[PDB]
Order: structure tokens, then C-alpha cells, then sequence
């Protein structure tokens, strides 16, 4: 029941189009998810990436989620902005035992480098609206 | 006998055309309800949404009602529109109703759908919210 | 480091105003307190009573907690806590288990201690339970707080 | 030159606040060390307890360290340290602390004694109490938490 999740999200503008990438790995198998949004922010995409990666896991699992998100790192290491997404994250984490790993970039983290690539590509041709922005 | 109800009400002005959307989810089954009014308010549609969602239940049930209404939250976590408050009390009476005041529509897919219904109904109002008292 | 804790929770509606009472008795020492909530449930007050009673402990202790809560009795005599965590706190239907906020708080409050529950079958022979019940019911008639997690 | 160290650590949640307790006794004199952390795990606190107990020594010494940690026992009996990538090329887990333990042990001749429980090990029961007390008032961040 050991699943790994690698997520990354970013916006090309501030605000501007954005996207997220999420990679799930279990027993040597991998699934990838990405989505682009027309108008959002760096913070919202970093949070959305983690939310969606977790939601992709249908059954309760022990999770190790790696992300280089400074927004999430600070939030977990220390009205509230983006409360809609924070609530969605708490709800997405609910069925699982999630251990967060806030990494230092992509050096030594190939899956995260790849999640970043998925996010950027999705941000280049976005169609979905970030309804909570 | 557990039922989930997702409600949302809104208005384009104060007053202005408005509408509500209510989605009921039972074991598998799903029912939706929506209606638009020529001249009403956000508060009144938020209340009407919960009322109609609950009135749709044909037998006693344990209910988890999810809504983002600040109007309702303040009232239940602690007169204008007496006709509707009266109707809400009567609509809740037969049931064990647990309100859930959500912070946003993300992670609350049904609430986003309910909002869509309410907004769509407001663009085509055919009913009179006589009570707009 | 032995402490006896007597707790009780009740509500006047489902949901409705409710309250809890907790009494802690250490060697000679005694602490009591209570609080009422405007909108809550019997189950939530029963759980809150145990939670607050335990939270009043300032250092690790060996605890005997006396309550007539059927909610806690079923959960602990059947080990629902471990059963729930194993299933990601979802019901047989896939929906979230109710009152997880309070169950989590209870687990946290019990963690530093060695807790032994005594699910009493009455208030006789345990005057403190009669007093805790009195406190909880009086608090239900005088709500001053919001049960946020509800 | 012989010193006895008794360590224990625990977390009140997974993750949750936690703490460690380490007791050092030499020919009688006794020193104790404890600290609480805001968010950590039981495994991490059991490891941190041994680390800090050893770091409490000021000079090379012969050490008999007693702990009921299943996490440490398994790691040492199966030669995990000597054996940093899992069988399936996955990051170890708490490698930051394993590295810390290796460094803390370096100056000393450490003999581990993995005990079953508290029964017959009063110093370990006291270390457990220290750890639990520290976890009730956590103020430190367990940064490596993984």
C-alpha cells in the first residue's frame, strides 16, 4: 500500500495561464495527470497539483508526496488566501496517510522535473477556468 | 437512509433575477432541482435552495447538507425573510439535518454543479419570489 | 500519577443545544468544569466530555475514565478507531465517518496517557457520574459556545 | 569509562506532536534530556532519542544503550545501515536521522540492548514518561520530517 506521488504546478503569468502535473507510482507502475487553466496563480497551481494527485488515488493508501512547492512547504512547516483549495486539500488527504516531502528543486528528483514539464505544457494550451480564482 | 444534499442560491443584483440549484444524492440515485425568480436576493435564494432540497425528501432521512451560504452559516452557528426561515424549519423537522458550511466549490464538485444550476436558472426567471420581504 | 475522570455529555435535540461535564479526582485533589453548546448532538457531547476531561491533564498519567456513553462503548469494545483508520475513515458506503474531528481529538488527548474506560451501567455507586450528568444537562440549558466541528 | 544510556521516544499522532527522553547514568550521577516536536512520527522520535542521548556524552566512552524501539532493533539486527536506496531504488526514509545516529555513535564504543518493553527496565519506563511529557508541550519543528 506504498504509493508515491510527485506534483508540481505553476502559472506563466501572475496571474496568467497555469497548469499542474501529477505523477503516481505504485509497484513499478505509473499514471500521469495534467490540466491547464486560463487564469490562475503559482500558489493555486502548486496546491491544485497536490489536491488532484491525491484525488487520483481511489482507495485509502499510505502516501509519500514529493513537491518543490515553497507555498506548501511554508504552510506545512510553520481571511486566509485560497481557502477554497486548502479545504479541498484537507478533504483530498482525508482517506490517506500522507507524508509530505518538500524537495529542493529537480536536482535528484526526475519525477518532479517531469511533473513540472507536464504543468508547463498544460499551461501553454489551457481551456479550463480556475473557478475559485 | 443517509442522504447528501448540495445547495446553492444566487442573484444578479440586490434585488435582481436569481435562482437556486439543489442536488440530492442517495445510494446511487441523484435528483436535481432548480428554479429562477424575476426579482430576489442572494440571501433568499440561498435559503430557498436548502428549503427545496429538503422538501424533495419523501420520507425521514439522515441528511448532510453542504452549502456555502454565509447567511445560513451565521444563522446556524449563532426579521429579514421570515417566510423562508419558517419554511426551512418546517422542511428540516422530519429529518436529522447536519449542515456543512463549505469554504469553496473545489473539492465540492456537487456544489459547483448546484451553483451552475442556480446561475442558469437566474438567466431565465419565470417565477415570482412574492415573499421578497 | 493515578487519576479518575468522570464525564458525561447530552443534548436536547438532534441536533440541538447540548453540554458536557467533567470531574477529575487525583489523590485528594479535584477539578470540575462544564460547557454548553448552541447546536450539537448527544454523541458529539459524549465524545467532547471525554476529550476535555483528558485535556485537563497536565502530565502523563494512568487514567480510569468513567462514562455511560454508548457511542464510546461501542467504538472501544469493537475497536472502531483502528477499523476506521485502516479504511481511510470511510463508511461502508464510501462516505466520510461522522465526527472524525472529535475522534481524532480524543485519540490525541488519550495518547500521552494509559487510559482505561469504565462504561458504567448507572449513576449509583459512582456519585461523580451523577454530578457530571447534572453539570452536562445544566450546560445544555445554558449554551455559551459553538460546536465548531459539527 | 562505561556509561549507561536509556532512550525512548513517541509521537501522539502519525504524524502528530512527539517527544524523546534520554537518561544517562555513570557510576551514579544522572542526567536526563527531553524535547518536544510539533509534527513528527514515532519512528523519528525513537531515533532522535538515541541520537540525543549519545550527543549528550562529552568524551569518548564505552556505551550500553537500552531502548525498546522496534524500528532501531530491526535496523541494527538486519544490518540496514551497513546495507542509501531501498531495494526498489526508492529513498530510504528518515535518512537524515540515520546519518545523525551514525555520527553520534562514531566517537564511542556503542553496545545496543534492544529490550522488549518497560517491565524490568525502570530507566526505560522513566525515559518513556519524559518523552510523553515533552510531547504534551511541543515547540520545536522536526525539520527533517521522513
Amino acid at each position: 500500500k506504498q504509493v508515491e506521488i510527485f506534483t508540481d504546478g505553476s502559472a506563466l503569468g501572475n496571474p496568467g495561464p497555469g497548469g499542474y502535473g501529477a505523477i503516481l507510482r505504485y509497484r513499478g507502475r505509473e499514471k500521469t495527470f495534467s490540466a491547464g487553466y486560463t487564469r490562475t496563480t503559482n500558489n493555486r497551481m502548486e496546491l491544485k497539483a497536490a489536491i488532484e494527485g491525491l484525488k487520483a488515488l481511489k482507495e485509502p493508501a499510505e502516501v509519500d508526496l514529493y513537491t518543490d512547492s515553497h507555498y506548501l512547504k511554508k504552510a506545512f512547516t510553520e481571511p486566509v488566501k485560497n481557502r477554497d483549495l486548502w479545504e479541498a486539500l484537507l478533504l483530498a488527504m482525508a482517506p490517506h496517510r500522507v507524508r509530505f516531502h518538500f524537495v529542493k528543486g529537480h536536482a535528484g528528483h526526475p519525477e518532479n522535473e517531469r511533473a513540472d514539464e507536464l504543468a508547463r505544457a498544460a499551461a501553454m494550451n489551457p481551456t479550463l477556468e480556475d473557478t475559485g480564482y
